[PDB]
């Protein structure tokens, strides 16, 4: 067979028209107020003056104080999953982040960038590297301990532990950090994306019994939207067993109603496409492709 997403690529390739068919998406992606997240008083909450969350779509922290950050609530209603995305934590808005893994249920928290790129700080070091010196957030009251870790070659998985010092209550966190993935760049492959997702999807950090899973790069737009957008896609899928109703440029615009800028270039747009299609395969039950993915991603 050859799904319609399929022919669709390949007549987009043919005719050498990625740029048009991703313009396209821009100018018709929603524009909502984000007046809150311009407030003289949150300007030092914000990683970049041009990335906000819409008002109607951010996380509200739940403290009287100061309810802003940087984060969306992306929800998916005819997929059945959310998503949180964010910037990129600063030094000054890590309490806030773990604050709002916290209040929202979180189970998984997914990093597609590093701290450090192209020379620059992109994120701060928002978690503990080393078991014996943990995080104390005093401004959230919060405690975040590194319990373990497991390294692969391009993507690292930790176990972390969230406390609540109000109430002791403590919570396991999964860290799926991607660190080869380049900002305003795609992954090496389908395979090495794909196996990284199911990684995450393996580990029950998407189900619907936990909160939305947060989702970050730098801006938590580009390679954030990139993510979603593959497994929503997949997701839809999935639910139909049916790739053919799945219209992944009317995905890309669903999600942009929830924040701006998912998907920064033409060439992610491109990339979702040929991880979508190659996904397909694992949903439409060909169960051993998800073998070959882990060896064609050389994780080891
Ligand atoms: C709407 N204007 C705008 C767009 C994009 C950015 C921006 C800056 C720096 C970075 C690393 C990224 N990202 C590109 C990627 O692939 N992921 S990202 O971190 O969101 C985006 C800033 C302002
Ligand atoms: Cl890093
Ligand atoms: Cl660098
Ligand atoms: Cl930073
Ligand atoms: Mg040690």
């Amino acid at each position: 067979g050859h799904m319609e997403m399929e022919k669709e690529f390949e007549q987009i390739d043919k005719s050498g028209s990625w740029a048009a068919i991703y313009q396209d998406i821009r100018h018709e992606a929603s524009d909502f107020p984000c007046r809150v997240a311009k407030l003289p008083k949150n300007k030092n909450r914000n990683r970049y003056r041009d990335v906000s969350p819409f008002d109607h779509s951010r996380i509200k922290l739940h403290q009287e104080d100061n309810d802003y950050i940087n984060a969306s609530l992306i929800k998916m209603e005819e997929a059945q999953r959310s998503y949180i995305l964010t910037q990129g934590p600063l030094p000054n808005t890590c309490g806030h982040f773990w604050e709002m893994v916290w209040e929202q249920k979180s189970r998984g928290v997914v990093m597609l960038n590093r701290v450090m790129e192209k020379g620059s700080l992109k994120c701060a070091q928002y978690w503990p590297q080393k078991e014996e010196k943990e995080m104390i957030f005093e401004d959230t009251n919060l405690k975040l301990t590194l319990i373990s870790e497991d390294i692969k070659s391009y993507y690292t998985v930790r176990q972390l532990e969230l406390e609540n010092l109000t109430t002791q209550e403590t919570r396991e966190i999964l860290h799926f950090h991607y660190t080869t993935w380049p900002d305003f760049g795609v992954p090496e492959s389908p395979a090495s994306f794909l196996n990284f997702l199911f990684k995450v999807r393996e580990s029950g950090s998407l189900s619907p019994e936990h909160g939305p899973v947060v989702v970050h790069c730098s801006a938590g737009i580009g390679r954030s939207g990139t993510f979603c957008l593959a497994d929503t896609c997949l997701l839809l899928m999935d639910k139909r067993k049916d790739p053919s109703s799945v219209d992944i440029k009317k995905v890309l615009l669903e999600m942009r109603k929830f924040r701006m800028g998912l998907i920064q270039t033409a060439d992610q747009l491109r990339f979702s496409y040929l991880a979508v299609i190659e996904g397909a395969k694992f949903i439409m039950g060909d169960s051993s492709v998800q073998d070959q993915w882990k060896e064609l991603s050389h994780e080891d």
